[PDB]
Parts: C-alpha cells; sequence; structure tokens
RNA sequence: UAGUCGCUGGGUAUAGACCCGAAACCGGGCGAUCUAUCCAUGAGCAGGUUGAAGGUUAGGUAACACUGACUGGAGGACCG
C-alpha cells in the first residue's frame, strides 16, 4: 500500500469540510499519488502484471470520477485538472 | 726341322678418338633496381549524390514502448 505516514499526510489539502474522505478530491488524489508513487516496484518486478492491472482499474476509475465532474462540477474540476501533475 | 727386335702401312683396345649438334643432370656463385608477397616511413584520392547509428525536440505512453520533426554524417555506399 502507501506509506503510514504518507495515506494520513496526503488529506490534509482534501478537506473541503474536513470529515470528507468521500468526494473525489480523495478517490482522485490519494489513488492519484497511488499512481504517482507506486511506479518504483515496477522497474525491479517488470515480470508481474497483476500490480499494474489495479493501475488500469483505477486510473479509469479516476477517469470515471473525472467523468462525473465533467457535468456536476466543472469549477472544481479545474482544481484537479490544474493540480497534481495531470494531462 | 725359327724365332725375335725394329721400321712402314692395315685393323683393334683405352683415351673427346672422323667432325658438328640436344633436351637434360650435378657442383660453386650472381640476382627481389622487373615481378610476387611482406616490413618501415612518407602522400594521392576534382566534383556531385545517398542519408545508417546516435543525438535533440515535440507528441504518446505506469517510466519501456512507439510515431512526427530537426540534427547528425555511416558505408569493402552511389555517380564521376
Amino acid at each position: 500500500a502507501l506509506s503510514v505516514e504518507e495515506k494520513a499526510q496526503i488529506v490534509n489539502e482534501y478537506k473541503q469540510a474536513e470529515g470528507d474522505t468521500g468526494s473525489p478530491e480523495v478517490q482522485v488524489a490519494l489513488l492519484s499519488a497511488n499512481i504517482n508513487k507506486l511506479q518504483d516496484h515496477f522497474k525491479a518486478n517488470g515480470k508481474d502484471h497483476h500490480s499494474r492491472r489495479g493501475l488500469i482499474r483505477m486510473v479509469n476509475q479516476r477517469r470515471k470520477l473525472l467523468d462525473y465532474l465533467k457535468g456536476k462540477d466543472v469549477s472544481r474540476y479545474t482544481a484537479l485538472i490544474g493540480r497534481l501533475g495531470l494531462r
């Protein structure tokens, strides 16, 4: 998984009436942080496709959570596409 | 019951043995200023084409891919 220090760290800018861990600030961008740091083990273990099928499972679900923000909230979408180093 | 040693011729033997004439064989040298390779040290290859590997960049991807563009200037390469 992610680091025990980190998975409780990254929520500190996702707060937005802080008790939310459910809006797509969290399941995009905890999950975007899952994308950006678990690249490491692939370089050593390139013969195990079980771990990047989870990557494509949630980067679609991130894009699915981008897809609902296409219509529900375009303005807070700019906080996602403008930030995080996307695209 | 006649032979011997000359001398002059005719033959013969051994010597190049009437004269001329092989290809070749062997022994000592001479020669790689030609040529065949090699060794050292020098230098010659007008001009025009082609556009390999590498780079850079954009684009694309989990980084690897992978496609453009620009650059690059390879070759018992091409034309002369």
